[PDB]
């Protein structure tokens, strides 16, 4: 017997993500990057983009800041595309592609000034372990922006209409992702870890987990 197989984040899936990233979703990346810059005022140092995929968020951040960026993704197929995209954009000097998993990040302790992630958290198995790793690699005084969304209401609404036409079931998955179910879920995850300082936000720009590493309250 034989089979032809399709699974998430494989070569075919990476191509689909890349195509959408370059077309329908393209405008969201500069907006999200701008939102991140404006929110925290971090414009240099080290930034880790977790679940970077075809690399569009990293590329947008590079174009608006002076960060040294590492784009971490567990899919070889995503990383092959991201490498090409980064090179095409003349950003090889700005963004390093790192093959690896959020559950065992190949980065030293206390390294990152900023950790960002779009559209990955909703897929992670073992989120407690993932968030312990995220906290481990975050520098004291560092910030995160981990979640999903479209940057602003106008883009959210226009893109959603098109996504629903293409992929009707996306409507319900997106509705589950960008909601209070995840605010509750992730509050509970961070609380089990014992994180002293965070915000989890939900609004027109999306759903985002914003951890601040600070000297802890229990001493
Ligand atoms: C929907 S894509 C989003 C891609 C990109 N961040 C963007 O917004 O265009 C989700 C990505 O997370 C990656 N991913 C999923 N689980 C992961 C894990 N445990 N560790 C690292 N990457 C992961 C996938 O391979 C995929 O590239």
């Amino acid at each position: 017997g034989m089979s032809e197989n399709k699974k998430k984040f494989d070569k075919k899936g990476a191509k689909n993500m890349d195509e959408i990233s370059k077309t329908l979703f393209a405008p969201i990346y500069p907006i999200i990057a701008e939102n991140i810059i404006n929110r925290f005022g971090i414009t240099a140092g080290t930034c880790i983009d977790i679940g970077s995929g075809p690399g569009a968020l990293s590329i947008a951040l590079a174009k608006q800041s002076d960060f040294s960026i590492r784009a971490l993704d567990f899919s070889k197929h995503m990383n092959e595309i991201a490498l090409k995209n980064i090179a095409d954009a003349n950003l090889n000097d700005r963004i390093q592609i790192v093959q690896g998993d959020v559950h065992n990040i190949p980065i030293e302790d206390n390294y990152a000034d900023l950790i960002v992630s779009r559209g990955s958290v909703f897929f992670w198995e073992d989120v407690a372990t993932a968030f312990r790793e995220i906290y481990r690699i975050l520098k004291s005084g560092g910030k995160t922006y981990i979640g999903g969304g479209f940057g602003n209401k106008e883009l959210r609404d226009s893109i959603s209409a098109e996504m629903i036409r293409k992929n009707p079931d996306w409507k319900e998955f997106n509705r589950k992702n960008i909601s209070q179910e995840n605010v509750e879920r992730f509050q509970n995850v961070l609380d089990e870890i014992g994180i002293s300082s965070y915000e989890i936000i939900l609004g027109d720009e999306g759903f985002w987990i914003i951890i601040s590493k600070t000297d802890q309250e229990v001493i």
